[PDB]
């Protein structure tokens, strides 16, 4: 027996497994139980804490994923079918994971915390591009990933009833964060140094824990990676919220008064509430999904962008940005003309269809100030310019600006932010060259992927993801991911210089803006058209 | 008597003069009456033709400017003065002018028909950058420019009303054009061969005069320098031209212990005052402080123009049309030191943020703040939000853009679609002999002196390479009167129509012609086709 990888936290006992890298050993917990069961009577509601257990749990393998919607797109294309869910699917799937050195961590170390993205609907803590053991080797901190609930039984909201609430998912990650406080020294972490990271989603998570006071408590340092909580897709109105809601138990043939409808919900097969959680949508979209965090004043006591114009930020710091190419990933999903399987090489009338659905429910004025931004009236039909634009149109809408006016109003307001642009494509991507860097492919990276032999990556791409891991435990270390002064250095990102570096293979050079003439358009000037 | 310098036309005889010009003799009938002199009771009301006359009219030297607006920005600045009346004025200045060969054509010679600029309220056919001698001279056609009135006493309108109809002063060019019709043949002149020449005010005339078909049969070709007949400053509607025609009349103390009433009275009135005594208080009745915006314009009413020029200009079927229009390189300069904050001659207009957002409003004015917000969003740079020099060059541009270049792309484009020959130009030569300041780089109506040769004066101090410009130029201009097409009937490089796809352009400047694509296409796409929309709603 060995005695690393026993460890005893406040409920229990748990025993783990050692993991082999490149680099040597890892201690991992994986399958750590942190809330009863979310079912049953238990849908739709707030976690409870895991209750205490006799013996010894067994953490040594992922549990399962959460319940959630299963990609059809391209049954069985790696670029798809690598954020599909790849443990068995269960409403009982709230179960944490730890990696530390090996042999364990004697003195604090820093700690780590992984939020995955998904839009809400999807995502696990098993997926094979979140493994933390070549982070955990390579940077000697302490890794923490939480499975959280997704899709209606994470965000359904009737709100204002007790039944369904609503952002249950948020609640599920503020439950891990406190885990992480009281037993994460057990493994050799650091409570006082919890930096949160997360893509798409999973960084929209992480704004939203940094402008939710009861969670600000639980960690120091944030990282966003391609999403933000002012982002239109992160939140619904109560409104909209409820009429989703009321249309998910319609379609599912409830009732056969809120605590009637969510009665009726509960007796429904997870699998049933899921074959109709698309269908609520108000249109056909790309970058939208039924059932995301409600502001409703509790969670949030405001809409985030609110929140983060009022917020006093001296003491943060935060790292954020964006991948080279946010928008094409979303376009195969729904805008005419497009597919992974050709160029895409789109008609005029297909990208002024493909504006209204990748920017849904606005305006026909709204919509024509798109199209007047986003045309080159010089080349107005020219099918590759079109590809490029509604790809712009759809990563600046819900990625780029949002991420840029989190970043330029955090500093403002006394935030030290750092920014990037990622703008190396794989090696190994499977997705089309059309497509460029596409959202979420910097996650390979950050997480030392490359450094996997069995894996087809380069030298020059394993260097590259040591130097990002670097970066990444640097700034959740000090607040800084620069390495001692030789460089170029990183500068903080600023309101009025604005400057952010470029991450590729290449040493960083630093730029200003991030899409400034795009993004003024979608944060200063279209909510005035929106609102008169 | 010199045969050569006596012509009979319908009213009468008339004695000209010979002009001696650098490259040779030329014929000037200087001040020909054309109508009855519009003044007593006629103020206000369309002209009247000239009668016959007995005996023999001197036409030996022009006559008096139109009675209007004398301009004290700068007094005794000869960028300014250079556009002030150098006659005495009056309200009876309805004379127009010829210039043929010497000798007289044998047979018949196309025709260049001037209509000069000064935004409806100023302007003046005696004016020397108009002086038509060195084309005339250069190229071998016949010249005709007229006078016509402007401000209260050509635009002054109570839509309605017989005793105020408005657009009186389209109607006197429009009677000149009909007088060129009847006689210019007696000058030599071809009058199935008539081009029309304009800038500014004067180029938004000649589009009116393509979209009004009385005016449309009296000539076959149009130039349109440096502004449009859609322009935003170049028509008012009747209720406003109502607004501002009574509020004239109010401030002049008509009708007594009073507004408005019965419009015959209102008129009696106004005749009664002294014409210096409404030139004092017309720039009053504007809605606000702003620049390139002018009290008295052409009304859309119905009646001349029965439409909107830009819904006549969409609407419009141009087949056989040729037109040749343009810009000068900065629009926008010479509006600013008239009323933006932080602008003036005398230094260098390195304005603040604050004065910019002020300035928008002044130069895009009465649009609602949402409005301002969509040209403040398209003109700033916004990594640069604040560099002066920067802000200088954006308010220019939002400026000339609105009220100048996109304008004469979008009546450009139209016209090409719907069936007529367009060429377009940018004008890009500053004048070494022009006396505003660096900033404002080639202003407004300063390319007028070199499309009339002024450089070949003497007296004058232009370089000789202008000189050799300024002919190429007439040349461009004379060629597209004679046949449509500016280009010379070889190895020249050659200057391409100018389509709605397309949009090829040449620059105009010292240096040969390069063909360029697109007049400020991102900036006139918003104006012409964003923000009317946005104003809708
Ligand atoms: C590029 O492909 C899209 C999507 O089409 C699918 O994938 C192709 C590779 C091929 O297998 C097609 O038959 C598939 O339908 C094409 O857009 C579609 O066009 C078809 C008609 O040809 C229409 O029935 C679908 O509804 C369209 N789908 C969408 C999402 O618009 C597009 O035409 C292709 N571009 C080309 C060929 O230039
Ligand atoms: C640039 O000049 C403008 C215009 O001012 C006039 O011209 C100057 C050259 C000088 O002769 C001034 O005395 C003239 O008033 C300046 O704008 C003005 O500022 C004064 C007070 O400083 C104010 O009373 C006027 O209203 C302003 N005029 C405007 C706003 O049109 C401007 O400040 C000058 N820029 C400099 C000096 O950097
Ligand atoms: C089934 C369905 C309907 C409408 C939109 C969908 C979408 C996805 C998957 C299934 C969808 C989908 C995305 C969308 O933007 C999207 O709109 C990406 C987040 C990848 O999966
Ligand atoms: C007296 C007066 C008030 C308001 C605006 C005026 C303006 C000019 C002259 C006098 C003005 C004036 C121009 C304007 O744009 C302008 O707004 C230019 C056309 C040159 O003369
Ligand atoms: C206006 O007053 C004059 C003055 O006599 C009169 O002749 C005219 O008919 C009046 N018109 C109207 C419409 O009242």
């Amino acid at each position: 027996e060995d005695a690393e990888l026993l460890v005893t936290v406040r409920g229990g006992r748990l025993r783990g497994i050692r993991l082999k890298t490149p680099g040597g050993p890892v201690s991992a917990f994986l399958g750590i139980p942190f809330a009863e069961p979310p079912m049953g009577p238990r849908r739709f509601l707030p976690p409870e804490p895991k209750q205490p257990w006799s013996g010894v749990v067994d953490a040594t393998t992922f549990q399962s994923v959460c319940y959630q919607y299963v990609d059809t797109l391209y049954p069985g294309f790696e670029g798809t079918e690598m954020w599909n869910p790849n443990r068995e699917l269960s409403e009982d799937c709230l179960y944490l994971n730890v990696w530390t050195p090996y042999p364990r961590p004697t003195s604090p170390t820093p700690v780590l915390v992984w939020i995955y993205g998904g839009g809400f609907y999807s995502g696990a803590s098993s997926l094979d591009v979140y493994d933390g053991r070549f982070l955990v080797q390579a940077e000697r901190t302490v890794l923490v990933s939480m499975n959280y609930r997704v899709g209606a039984f994470g965000f359904l909201a009737l709100p204002g009833s007790r039944e369904a609430p609503g952002n249950v998912g948020l609640l599920d990650q503020r439950l891990a964060l406190q885990w992480v406080q009281e037993n994460v020294a057990a493994f050799g972490g650091d409570p006082t140094s919890v930096t949160l990271f997360g893509e798409s989603a999973g960084a929209a998570s992480v704004g939203m824990h940094l402008l939710s006071p009861p969670s600000r408590g639980l960690f120091h340092r944030a990282v966003l990676q391609s999403g933000a909580p002012n982002g239109p897709w992160a939140t619904v109105g109560m409104g909209e919220a409820r009429r989703r809601a009321t249309q998910l138990a319609h379609l599912v043939g409830c009732p056969p008064n809120d605590t009637e409808l969510v009665a009726c919900l509960r007796t429904r097969p997870a699998q049933v509430l899921v074959n109709h959680e698309w269908h609520v949508l108000p249109q056909e979209s790309v970058f939208r999904f039924s059932f995301v965090p409600v502001v409703d004043g509790d969670f949030l006591s405001d809409t985030p962008e609110a929140l983060i114009n009022a917020g006093d930020f001296h003491g943060l710091q935060v790292l954020v940005g964006v991948v080279k190419d946010e928008g094409s990933y979303f376009l195969v999903y729904g805008a005419p003309g497009f597919s992974k399987d050709n160029e895409s090489l789109i008609s005029r009338a297909e990208f002024l269809a493909g504006v209204r659905v990748g920017v849904p429910q606005v305006s026909d004025l709204a919509a024509e100030a798109v199209v007047l931004h986003y045309t080159d009236w010089l080349h107005p039909e020219d099918p590759a310019r079109l590809r490029e634009a509604l790809s712009d149109v759809v990563g600046d809408h819900n990625v780029v600006c949002p991420v840029a006016q989190l970043a330029g109003r955090l500093a403002a307001q006394g935030a030290r932010v750092y920014a990037y642009v990622f703008e190396h494509r794989a090696s190994t991507l499977s997705w089309p060259l059309w497509m460029g860097v596409p959202h979420g492919y910097e996650i390979e990276f950050i997480f030392g992927i490359p450094l996997d032999p069995s894996r087809n990556y380069t030298a020059e791409e394993k260097i590259f993801a040591q130097r990002l891991m670097r970066y990444w435990a640097n700034f959740a270390r000090t607040g800084d991911p620069n390495e001692p002064r030789d460089a170029p250095q990183w500068p903080p990102y600023t309101a009025g210089a604005q400057q952010y570096v470029s991450l590729d293979l290449r040493p960083l050079e630093v730029r200003r803006g991030l899409r400034a003439q795009a993004c003024a358009f979608w944060n200063r000037f279209l909510p005035k058209l929106l609102s008169a």
